[PDB]
């Protein structure tokens, strides 16, 4: 069903749903692996559903539907903790590409196309753990797309390459992000 910013697991899969407190968003979750985020002039949020703890070598498969109209990006997303890390494998995004800003590392070739992978420090910003200094690691897909399978081990290799240390792993799941925008997304995850 739809729910207010939490977590918890749902049919066998964890689901984070977060946002900044500006309303526009309502985040669904449905049967097995799916949830639904519909938005209309929100603000920041991400939500999605996957697995908590995740794993270094975890195969993810996603399909559905995904119409950001605006700033918005699909994504596995997750933390580590001692050291905190945060980190996205975008697979798609609307108006913005999320990693500008951040400072390209290399590229990896996984899963039928080409990420470049970045890196940037966020400082005494939101996390799982509070407010927080942390860095954050982007791989960013070159062929968009809203359905497909993610091998993050060979995200997580390409990043360790070029210095990330990933510590425990917190939670991991395919979301849904949007920023100051408007859109819907249907997502099964497995
Ligand atoms: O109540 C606390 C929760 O609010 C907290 O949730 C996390 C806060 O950080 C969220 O981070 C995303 C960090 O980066 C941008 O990438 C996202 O836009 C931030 O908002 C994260 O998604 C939430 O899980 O967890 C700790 C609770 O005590």
């Amino acid at each position: 069903s739809t729910i207010q910013p939490g977590t918890g697991y749902n049919n066998g899969y964890f689901y984070s749903y977060w946002n900044d407190g500006h309303g526009g968003v309502t985040y669904t979750n449905g049967p097995g692996g799916q949830f639904s985020v519909n938005w209309s002039n929100s603000g920041d949020f991400v939500g999605g559903k996957g697995w908590q703890p995740g794993t270094k070598n975890k195969v993810i498969n996603f399909s559905g539907s995904y119409n950001p109209n605006g700033n918005s990006y699909l994504s596995v997303y997750g933390w580590s903790r001692n050291p905190l890390i945060e980190y996205y494998i975008v697979e798609n995004f609307g108006t913005y590409n999320p990693s500008t800003g951040a400072t390209k590392l290399g590229e990896v070739t996984s899963d039928g196309s080409v990420y470049d992978i970045y890196r940037t420090q966020r400082v005494n910003q939101p996390s799982i753990i509070g407010t927080a200094t942390f860095y954050q690691y982007w791989s960013v897909r070159r062929n968009h797309r809203s359905s497909g399978s993610v091998n993050t081990a060979n995200h997580f290799n390409a990043w360790a390459q070029q210095g990330l240390t990933l510590g425990t792993m917190d939670y991991q799941i395919v979301a849904v992000e949007g920023y100051f925008s408007s859109g819907s997304a249907s997502i099964t995850v497995s």
